[PDB]
DNA sequence: TATCCTAACCAAAAGATGATTTGATTGAAGGGCTTAAAATAGGTGTGACAGTAACCGCTCGCTTCGGCAG
């Protein structure tokens, strides 16, 4: 079950361009993707669909407090809790304005 | 420079503008009436009739069962 077997990556490889030797279907709508935002007019390194999930991930994923008090209790329970805005678009119904605590 | 404004323009939220599709309305017609009359021909149930029926504060008079009489 070495992971020989399955790290067709080795680790020295950049994520940023798209593997050719590869037969995957995701990989190919990827590169269509890809395609069509390399001309001058489209290529930029902008936002992909939204920023604010990572950069409030990773300020935070993994970290330990300074103080001892602000200890997270071993095995707690996490709850996501999802706060509305009161403006909300009153034209569009899938999507919500909406905030995410982590309680 | 690190960073920004926001003229003119690109990506996305929202904010809006007219053409088109679907939820909702209805105009007209199938239909099935009305009393008004005049008429012969009719069937019976039923609803009066009638009957029994039943159910639903003070002061006198009168009486008895023993304690001596006979």
């Amino acid at each position: 079950c070495g992971l020989d077997k399955l790290k067709c990556l080795e680790d020295g490889e950049d994520p940023e361009v798209i593997p050719e030797n590869t037969d995957l279907v995701t990989l190919g709508v990827r590169k269509r993707f890809l395609e069509h935002r390399e001309e001058t007019i489209t290529i930029d390194r902008a936002c992909r669909q939204e920023t604010f999930v990572y950069e409030m991930e990773s300020h935070a994923i993994g970290k330990k407090p300074e103080n001892s008090a602000d200890m997270i209790e071993e095995g707690e329970l996490i709850l996501s809790v999802n706060i509305l805005y009161p403006v909300i678009f009153h034209k569009h119904k899938e999507h919500k304005p909406y905030q995410t605590m982590l309680v």
